[PDB]
This record gives structure tokens, C-alpha cells and sequence, in this order.
DNA sequence: CCGTAGGCACGTCTGCTCGGCTCGAGTGTTCGATCGCGACTGAGGACGAACGCGCCCCCACCCCCTTTTATAGGCGCCCT
């Protein structure tokens, strides 16, 4: 049971974007450093860097005493936007191998690290404890290979993914520098994850499906209703503009749509008119509201557009998605193929374009039937069992590489 | 007679309706594969017929009964 925080639950900007531009798209999850206009940093010069210490021991404290308060077991802190903050609470790093994996969290959704332990033969003693995580007990695996007894085994574990992390230690000359609009902040943080190739739990969308459309329109609706409750007039009231800005790509026609069950435009001498809720019209409540559309189906389709753009910029056009190499990587093709073989409708590839090492130590998720025939899944399995092996060994492994001259 | 107001027209924006295109779903037909049945072949075992071997009988061949006579050494037995 995973519960996300709530400025992700309510599916909040900027944290949910409403829509992405080719240049967004490509620098998905790879925010760049951009200048401010305005507010300390916008000025030329040094700035401080300030200490976190005294703050984050407060923060921990205040917490605390407000879960004694209550009167005590368990409390959920991530009920606003400054609780998202790097600034407080314990930290981690994760680093993910996959230049692109299927699914990615937005900032404010939530995730658990599992610790999954294959027990010894005979007289177990009970799996090794780790700083993070909580440990599992599994007969079976929970991933393409299995563990081998005495195996423990960390991992990510959500509604999108499921994925093994290898707990590494961060290099001493490095620090997490927080930057904001009014000053800089430095924490130390020692742990850092890498993460491995990603097994997809959440199927992602194809471009044009009735699945993204479906989505898209919910997201808008969303979007409509939430600017209603937030407009102070009476009776409620919300202007066209603020939806086209957020949703660039809708036609006003399109958006007239959403508007015509719920609003009445009302118009007025000037190029600025509003729609204001109908009196026999009820607004949804906040709960209503959150279960239209959930953080994983945004995560699902930005993971479309992003890969969709991707594709564009090679060259592959919408008629593409008999398929090309390059189409097999998609994230619509990849999650697809995984979630089926998982349910035992097929088996994978493994070993094929998909890989996304691109060198062997990663699974290629592409379907093959399930067509001597116990030999055809002892193969099969033999191949998973090695290549995640392969993958544990070297994310796991502190030998020191050795720069590449080429 | 002059100035102000009103009306009309034009443009823009929004909403509604109509048409066209695409996608999806369902149903039906055709093709391929699998299964079953039958036949053939091969192998092994059993039964019957023919040939060979073994046993018994028969046949064949040779000498063994006797007589005669000349000759003469050695043996053993009868009663003188």
C-alpha cells in the first residue's frame, strides 16, 4: 500500500506538469539549472551557501513530538508542499541506470525499499539487517531470476515499478546543494542507490490509444473542477484563458466540451469573459476528485509523450506507431510485453534490441510465445537467472573502472 | 444651426450542429495441424514334418563231429 503525499494526490502544478513542449519533453526528469528574474539568486556575484544542521534537527523534533501529541504509533508528515522540501528528514540518492527506464515517479509521489531474503536451508538465522527497508521473506522471486539462498537483495517497490537498488557510498568530495529563488543550502548525504533495469508493474499507454485520450480529458477535467474550488467569486466562476495557458494544445472548442455540463459562459464587453458554475451543478469533493486520476496514470502517460518525442527527433514518424528496432524500446511496447509475461500469457526475448545496456547486462522485453516444450522454459529461465545475476554482480561491484579513452 | 445620441453595420468570439473519417469489435470462413486408426513389418516362439542316428538282429563264414593208413616219440593208466 503506497500513499503518495498530498500536494501528489491532488495532482498539484508544478509538481504534475499540465502540459510539456518538445524541449520539456526531452529534458524529462533532467531539470536544467535556469536563471531567476527576480529574488536573491538573480543577482550577480557570490552567494552563501547556508548549514542545514540546526533545521533538520528541529524538523525531526517538531515531528516527533506532534506524533506523541496524537498520542503516539504512526503519523503521515507529506500534507504539504514545504514537507517535500530536500531541506529536512533523512536523505537518499538514487541513481538510475536506465537512461530512460519505462516509469519515473514526479516529485511528492512516495515509494518503499523492500528487502527481499531467501532463506538458508535448515536452521535460518533470519536475513542481515539493512539501514533502509523493510526485509521479505520470499519462497518465490519476485523478479526474472531467483535469489539463491542466503540472498539478500534490495529494491524499489511501488505501483509503477519494481526494481533491484545496490546501496554504494557517496564520494567524499561531493555535497547535495539545494537552490532556491533566496539563497543556496548544502547537506551532506553518504547514501546513494543505484538502481537497476526497472520491472514494470504499470502498463504505459500508446500514442492516440483511447487509454491516453481518456487520460487526457480526465486530467483536464480535473484540472477544471480544481479551478472552480479555487476561484473566492459566488457563484464560482473560472476564465477560458487560465485553461488554454495550462492546456496550449486544446482547441477552445475541445475545452467547451468540459465546460458545458458543469458552467454557462457568460459574456461581457471586453476579450475577457468567464463561465460560471451552474446553481444546480455540484461541485465533486476533494475525495471524488482524486479518484478520477491517480499519480501512476500521469506517470503512465508522460512516460508516452516523452518517449513519443524521443521517437520523433530519430526520425520515426506516427505511422511507425513489421516494427522498426528503435519502436521496440518504447515504453507503450516494452511494459506491455513485461505485464503479459508476467500474467504467463508469453515469454520474453531477454536476450535482444530492447536491452537498454545496450552491452548485455539488461533484459529485452519483447514477447516470444510460450511454444521439448519444458526445455523451451528451462532455457528460458536459464537466461534470466544469468543476466540477473550479471546485473547484481557488477551494480553491486566497488572495483574502480578506469576512465574510457574513446 | 450645431451638437449629441442612437442606430446600423461589421467584426470577432463562442457555441452548436453536421459531416466525414478512423478505429475497434465481432463474426465467419478458410487453412493447417493433430490425432486416431489401420496396415505392414519384424521378431520371437511354438508346432509339425522329415531326416538321421542308433540299436538290434540276422546272416554269413569257418571249423568242428568221423574214418583210413603208413610212420614214431613221449605221455599216462591199467591190472598183472
Amino acid at each position: 500500500i503506497i500513499q503518495h503525499s498530498i500536494p501528489a494526490v491532488e495532482l498539484r502544478q508544478p509538481f504534475f506538469p499540465t502540459h510539456m513542449g518538445p524541449i520539456k519533453l526531452r529534458q524529462f526528469h533532467r531539470p536544467p539549472l535556469k536563471k531567476y528574474s527576480f529574488g536573491a539568486l538573480s543577482q550577480p556575484g557570490p552567494h552563501s551557501v547556508q548549514p542545514l544542521l540546526k533545521h533538520i534537527k528541529k524538523k525531526a523534533k517538531m515531528r516527533e513530538q506532534e506524533r506523541q501529541a496524537s498520542g503516539g504509533g504512526e503519523m503521515f508528515f507529506m500534507r504539504t508542499p514545504q514537507d517535500l522540501t530536500g531541506k529536512d528528514g533523512d536523505l537518499i540518492l538514487a541513481e538510475y541506470s536506465e537512461e530512460n527506464g519505462p516509469l519515473m515517479m514526479q516529485v511528492g509521489m512516495a515509494t518503499k525499499i523492500k528487502n527481499y531474503y531467501k532463506r538458508k536451508p535448515g536452521k535460518d538465522p533470519g536475513a542481515p539487517d539493512c539501514k533502509y527497508g523493510e526485509t521479505v521473506y520470499c519462497h518465490t522471486s519476485p523478479f526474472l531470476g531467483s535469489l539463491h539462498p542466503g540472498q539478500l537483495l534490495q529494491a524499489f517497490e511501488n505501483n509503477l515499478f519494481r526494481a533491484p537498488i545496490y546501496l554504494h557510498k557517496m564520494p567524499e568530495t561531493d555535497f547535495l546543494i539545494i537552490r532556491t529563488r533566496q539563497g543556496y543550502y548544502i547537506r551532506e548525504l553518504v547514501d546513494i542507490f543505484v538502481v537497476g533495469q526497472q520491472c514494470p508493474l504499470f502498463e504505459v499507454p500508446g500514442p492516440n490509444s483511447k487509454r491516453a485520450n481518456t487520460h487526457i480529458r480526465d486530467f483536464l477535467q480535473v484540472f477544471i473542477y480544481r479551478l472552480f474550488w479555487k476561484s473566492k467569486d459566488r457563484p464560482r466562476r473560472i476564465r477560458m484563458e487560465d485553461i488554454k495557458k495550462a492546456f496550449p494544445s486544446h482547441s477552445e472548442s475541445s475545452i467547451r466540451k468540459r465546460l458545458k455540463l458543469c458552467a454557462d459562459f457568460k459574456r461581457t464587453g471586453m476579450d475577457s469573459n468567464w463561465w460560471v458554475l451552474k446553481s444546480d451543478f455540484r461541485l465533486p469533493t476533494e475525495e471524488e476528485i482524486r479518484a478520477m486520476v491517480s499519480p501512476e496514470q500521469c506517470c503512465a502517460y508522460y512516460s508516452m509523450i516523452a518517449a513519443e518525442q524521443r521517437l520523433k527527433d530519430a526520425g520515426y514518424g506516427e505511422k511507425s506507431f513489421k516494427i522498426d528496432d528503435e519502436v521496440r524500446t518504447a515504453p507503450w511496447n516494452t511494459t506491455r510485453a513485461f505485464i503479459a509475461a508476467m500474467k504467463g500469457k508469453c515469454l520474453l526475448e531477454v536476450t535482444g534490441v530492447a536491452d537498454p545496456t545496450g552491452c548485455g547486462e539488461g533484459f529485452s522485453y519483447v514477447k516470444i510465445p510460450n511454444k521439448s516444450v519444458a526445455e523451451h522454459q528451462e532455457r528460458y529461465k536459464e537466461e534470466c537467472q544469468r543476466i540477473f545475476d550479471l546485473q547484481n554482480k557488477v551494480l553491486s561491484s566497488t572495483e574502480v573502472l578506469s576512465t574510457d579513452t574513446d
